[PDB]
């Protein structure tokens, strides 16, 4: 509960703009994608593209329990948020969290079809850091 | 299977000291968490550390499906194995497993009582690039 998490986790976050992200995939294994980071708010919220695939849509509309993982492994830290995600369709949004860099990953802009735009709730994580991690529910630690 | 992207799936593999492990977690939640790669066996077979954790032992005596993901340092690019995972508490294959490295994060050696070794065998991969993925089985490659 101490405030160094909530900033030092946030450095964490801001550091890069790629962030790994665990879904529950075929045959019961977990499947870990990397998907970019349009915009978040603080560790409650993220907003997230990745390009349309029907099998992760499909997946996502089945089962939307996720997690999120963002890793310094030159501190050996890393933060880890669970939660729900789910796809954002609608253009108004899509144009809002389109960002400088989403253009290199889509060329027809907001309309390019592999341009898919998710939002990530987060309800707790893990700070992972000096072999130890210390685990919190986001409405505690705000 | 083409040469060309499991050329750069061994490459990422052999630079990587840490890798990336999802694992079935608590409530229907995947979960993620760093190890350390000890030793591996091209993409078949990768010896893992951990400290030590009655959660994660019990996670996966519950449920031993896992993916592994290794993170390309120079561009949008990776590699995903999917498999099961077994932890080796014997003092054999510890020792064995142990490598100059390990001293930094468990001081008291093979017989720190921090030091967890696992075995994780890979069936399925997927190389992720260019915005797109190439899925293989293990085997066939
Ligand atoms: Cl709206
Ligand atoms: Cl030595």
């Amino acid at each position: 509960i101490d405030e160094k998490f909530l900033i030092e986790s946030n450095e964490l976050v801001e550091s890069s703009k790629i962030v790994m992200v665990g879904t529950n995939g075929e045959n019961g294994y977990p499947n870990i994608k990397a998907m970019m980071r349009l915009k978040h708010d603080g560790l409650k919220k993220f907003w997230l593209s990745t390009n349309t695939s029907t099998r992760m849509v499909e997946r996502l509309k089945k089962n939307n329990k996720i997690c999120l993982y963002f890793v310094d492994d030159n501190k050996f830290a890393g933060l880890m948020l669970v939660g729900t995600i789910e796809i954002l369709h609608d253009r108004a949004s899509k144009e809002m969290l389109w960002t400088d860099g989403c253009e290199i990953y889509y060329p027809l802009g907001i309309d390019d079809p592999d341009y898919t735009a998710l939002c990530f709730t987060a309800e707790w994580g893990n700070y992972y850091r000096h072999l130890k991690n210390i685990t919190f529910k986001i409405d505690e630690i705000y």
